[PDB]
């Protein structure tokens, strides 16, 4: 059966991911922007940084922010989900990880950047419970074979750079919210690694690879996880075992953003031979994945 | 190997679910109860209260629709988590169906199952104004993969009898609404049609223009009729693919399950007996590992302890 490779690309925003990635048998799946505006409600993304604006200000309460903050991390990964559910059924198992894949996928972000990463950043924000997060973890779809997540390196100050030209519309620039999501996405980085190199939280919860300390377990100790006697109530340790299934499956790369569209499109293409990539389930499955993937472009992409 | 039972008794509330599903365990078999105390503590405070009270403020023209979608939304998005996480846990131990074939060394019975708090009540809530398609299609999207030997035995009772049962059986800040509750029966109807619509063959795509245990419904009986909004259609007329794509998943996710009716319009014990004679001709499954047995027994031991009554 022919094979697939699979590309996310994620990280914070503001650092040139997709403003390179578009640069680079090769299908590119956008960034959902007019779901996000229009389909699935109208400016998501303004809704989102207004309320935090507003909370910020203290115009609005914490448990304010937090249902119209929930509430809309549903609209932002709604493309995402699909996306998955519906190419889930094709993939097919590892492909001994060979010559030229027959289709590689761009996607323009993973689904658990809204799953897990902003869920979590605003939470590290005071918009969002750590148990509406935890809801959102508890949903992520399972890791199918060839999951490569290509995640984003760059200097903060540079990071700022960069954001204050990436301004999404209705975005505002939030020096807190980029540092919220670059910490976010550095523990997803540690916590792979964590996992990978046979971590155990629940083993390691009481406080060679990264320390849980520096993962994103540390998140979860918050004070509404946990029982009188400071124990984490079992539905939330549940749903960190799924957060640990979920993340020690994948594969992560790291491009450094701090270099030219070029360098940045040039080191991508480096990285990819090293991504795991998979056989397709049915002789159809590449032409339908491709309609998908341009299907997908044409009406959300903007 | 040693094979698992796992029923899950859903349909709309105010009929007694519950009460029945208690029974069939006093009769080895393990309940996995409502998590009710995550619904009031755990998750939030007093999430059924904060439902019924927003659809109230809604009603009262108090609050805007979208104010209340928003309110919604996350409710219900704590109404879930409980069962999310439960049947993520579950997965990796479910193996494949055996039948019923012998007695199971393990019969797991669940008060409702994942799509009630990710399709049923959100469908019901877009249904009465407080939510919107797109959310309960983003809900949709997310519902977890069915696993095989998943047995849902759907309640039944009659309208009127429904009705005097709801204006008893208090549920803490549930305030009783009969707009709702029959839209949550319709929902539940439209949930049984379209499982079998699934069954009988239909292709949800092949009749959108037309919007066994008997016939192929018509689409229009079956849940995709509930899509049909302005909302989710092109400017040429069709449904945008984002959410023709999730209507997919739900075709897709409804397709295995193996749904039963059972006839509330009867005694408690009644119920019970009519449900243990349903529960014979359900499809079984194997553990994937021996332990799995007692590791589920534990989690749905766990499960009761901290989050049920
Ligand atoms: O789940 C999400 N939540 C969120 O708030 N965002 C913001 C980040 C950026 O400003 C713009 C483009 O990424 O959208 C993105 C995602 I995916
Ligand atoms: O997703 C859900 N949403 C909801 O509104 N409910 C209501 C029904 C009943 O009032 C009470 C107990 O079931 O809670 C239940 C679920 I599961």
């Amino acid at each position: 059966m022919p094979t697939l490779l699979r590309v996310y690309i994620d990280g914070p925003h503001g650092m040139g991911k997709t403003t390179t990635t578009q640069l680079l048998d090769i299908v590119y799946v956008p960034e959902p922007m007019t779901y996000w505006r229009v389909l699935g409600a109208s400016e998501t993304i303004a809704n989102i940084y207004t309320t935090q604006h507003r909370l910020d200000q203290g115009e609005i309460s914490a448990g304010d922010a937090a249902v119209v903050m929930t509430s809309a991390q549903i609209t932002m990964g709604m493309p995402y989900a699909v996306t998955d559910a519906v190419l889930a059924p094709h993939i097919g198992g590892e492909a001994g990880s060979a010559p030229p894949p027959a289709l590689t996928l761009i996607f323009d972000r993973h689904p658990i950047a809204a799953l897990l990463c902003y869920p979590a950043a605003r939470y590290l924000m005071g918009s969002m419970t750590p148990q509406a997060v935890l809801a959102f973890v508890a949903l992520i779809p399972p890791t199918l074979p060839g999951t490569n997540i290509v995640l984003g390196a760059l200097p903060e100050d540079r990071h700022i750079d960069r954001l204050a030209k990436r301004q999404r519309p209705g975005e505002r620039l939030d020096l807190a919210m980029l540092a919220a999501i670059r910490r976010v996405y550095g523990l997803l980085a540690n916590t792979v690694r964590y996992l990978q190199c046979g971590g155990s939280w629940r083993e390691d919860w009481g406080q060679p690879r990264p320390h849980i300390g520096d993962t994103l377990f540390t998140l979860f100790r918050a004070p509404e996880l946990l029982a009188p006697n400071g124990d984490l109530y079992n539905v939330f340790a549940w749903a960190l075992d799924v957060l640990a299934k979920r993340l020690r499956s994948m594969h992560v790369f790291i491009l450094d953003y701090d270099q030219s569209p070029a360098g940045c499109r040039d080191a991508l293409l480096q990285l990819t031979s090293g991504m795991v990539q998979t056989h397709v389930t049915t002789p159809g499955s590449i032409p339908t994945i491709c309609d998908l993937a341009r299907t997908f472009a044409r009406e959300m992409g903007e």
